[PDB]
């Protein structure tokens, strides 16, 4: 979720996780990627 996503040092993301980052679960009810 966005906590444990911005915890993990994470970002909330509505596109492709950015290079040197990957999917990490989700945010925002499911709707955003969690890119770390």
């Amino acid at each position: 979720d966005h906590y444990a996503c911005v915890s993990s040092g994470g970002q909330c993301l509505y596109s492709a996780c950015p290079i040197f980052t990957k999917i990490q679960g989700t945010c925002y009810r499911g709707k955003a990627k969690c890119c770390k």
